């Protein structure tokens, strides 16, 4: 699985981000750069292979001055070689980009059995 | 003399980091309903609950930037303009400002106030 862009959880807080894997570090874990630069050994049950995040899943979007909520993801676009998210929240949609993007401990829950490691 | 009505930096139990808000109501036995500046409201422990507003001088702090950037600083200035509170931040022998909704507490930073400000 090293070198493969997956969404991951960050172990501190419960909340599952895109990065990439770039170490196997044995004992079940691996060694994961997330999209932000940080760092850390997550565990294979702990690590969705989606790039991207699947249509249909629900996420947690991140806007301006530190607003979040959940929202479905509705399709998905590449613009300038960047991935941007369509999310719905009550019947409408906004874009938001990969950095915006995030799950929470029980949206990411939701895919472990359909895409988790382990 | 009661803490209700006060302004205070109070942990939200989800994540282990303090935030500014106000203590709404007294609901008996050490806990406090909680207001926060974002609008979020909890029951939170008076042990939990830090009672400075502004967050004081040389306190290790949380600073939030643009495009979710955060990094840890110490506040080194207070300063009010237009009627608003900025924290100027140290961090590397450089200090930039913030705005109060741009500076958190993380769990071991709260933790370092509890002695001297928190409640219970
Ligand atoms: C008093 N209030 C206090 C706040 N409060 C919370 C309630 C629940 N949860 C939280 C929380 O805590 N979070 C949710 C909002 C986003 C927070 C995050 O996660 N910030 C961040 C900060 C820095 C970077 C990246 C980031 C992004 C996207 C990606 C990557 C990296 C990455 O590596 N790949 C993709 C995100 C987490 C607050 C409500 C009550
Ligand atoms: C792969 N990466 C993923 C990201 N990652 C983390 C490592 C440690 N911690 C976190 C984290 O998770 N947080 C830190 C950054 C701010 C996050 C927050 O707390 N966001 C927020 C979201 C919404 C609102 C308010 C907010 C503000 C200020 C105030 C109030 C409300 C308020 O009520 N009064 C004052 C803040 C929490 C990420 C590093 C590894």
């Amino acid at each position: 699985f090293v070198g493969l862009r997956v969404v991951a959880k960050w172990s501190s807080n419960g909340y599952f981000y895109s990065g990439k894997i770039t170490r196997d570090v044995g004992a079940g874990k691996y060694k994961l750069l997330f999209d932000d630069g940080y760092e850390c050994d997550v565990l294979g049950k702990d690590i969705l292979l989606c790039d991207p995040i699947p249509l249909d899943t629900e996420v947690t979007a991140l806007s301006e001055d530190e607003y979040f909520s959940a929202g479905v993801v509705k399709g998905h676009r590449k613009e300038s070689g960047e991935l941007y998210y369509s999310i719905e929240k009550e019947g409408q949609r906004k874009w938001y980009k990969r950095m915006a993007v995030i799950l929470s401990l029980e949206q990411g829950n939701r895919l472990r059995e359909q895409y988790g490691l382990g």
